[PDB]
């Protein structure tokens, strides 16, 4: 289930992080406007940019911690508050997060691994509600 | 064949029991709610818990006894009745058992071992029928 999925992702995190974030950017190409120098590039081109791998891994490092600190897929209020207050997130709204989780869930349902995709959908929804509660537009 | 599979499983009952049970919960995550003490725990966390290894083994011990007592993958009526009237199975339906055997067969097919998967599928089918006859919804 959800807890084991965290361990699964953490066991091969860079690969899962890149593949999920790529799924997100390919599903929602206009989301590249938040990220400098990602436009006009194929997956393989992105994966060879030093910053892409480093940054995507850090995002998923933190996502796994938030998920791991959750109870029944409900994140901590302080984790939501940190995500809202991060300067790197100043121009984001809940819809950015919703779209990332739609892509994440769709990646999980399509993959060879027995992810508990329904729990990640719940977690995504609960995170969006928490971000809203913490003051994200 | 089926008889050898019973010997194989019995030979390392702890491991196979835990492996197949987890394959079951992974394929059908909603089933975890029947085991409230296993909720929100990783696979390694679960294996450190006394009752997880002990109770899952006891489940598969009885499964093997039922399997061994069967003729041509047809279990005894008395064994089916034991399963229906166990207090722990009061809120269960044949669908719970179907799912366990679907996962068990999938596990067998995906393992590198020459399990008689078709026989376990048939055993599962015959047991589900027997449970129904014994009054399980
Ligand atoms: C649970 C979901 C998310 C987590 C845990 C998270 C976490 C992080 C972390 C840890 C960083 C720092 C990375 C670094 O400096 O190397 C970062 C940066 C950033 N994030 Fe988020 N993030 C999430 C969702 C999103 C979403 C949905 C977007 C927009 C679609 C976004 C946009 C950005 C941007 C623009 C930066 C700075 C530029 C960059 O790293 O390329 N984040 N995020
Ligand atoms: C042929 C298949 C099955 C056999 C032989 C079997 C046998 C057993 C046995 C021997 C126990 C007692 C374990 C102990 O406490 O020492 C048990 C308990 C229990 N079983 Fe079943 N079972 C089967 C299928 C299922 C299924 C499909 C479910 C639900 C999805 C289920 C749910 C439970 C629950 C909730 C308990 C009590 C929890 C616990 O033991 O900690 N069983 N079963
Ligand atoms: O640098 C990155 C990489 C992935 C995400 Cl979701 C956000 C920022
Ligand atoms: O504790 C347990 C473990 C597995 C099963 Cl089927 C029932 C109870």
């Amino acid at each position: 289930g959800f807890k084991q999925d965290i361990a699964t992702i953490r066991g091969d995190l860079r690969t899962y992080a890149q593949d999920i974030f790529l799924a997100f950017l390919n599903k929602y190409p206009d989301e590249r406007r938040y990220f400098k120098n990602y436009v006009g590039k194929s997956d393989q081109e992105l994966k060879s940019m030093a910053k892409f791998g480093d940054h995507t891994e850090k995002v998923f490092n933190l996502m796994m911690e938030v998920a791991d600190r959750a109870t029944d897929c409900v994140p901590l209020a302080s984790d939501a508050n940190t995500l809202v207050q991060m300067k790197q997130h100043s121009s984001l709204t809940t819809g950015n997060f919703e779209k990332l989780f739609v892509a994440l869930v769709e990646y999980m349902r399509a993959s060879g691994q027995s992810f508990d995709s329904q729990s990640w959908d719940r977690f995504g929804k609960n995170l969006v509600s928490a971000l809203s509660s913490a003051g994200m537009k």
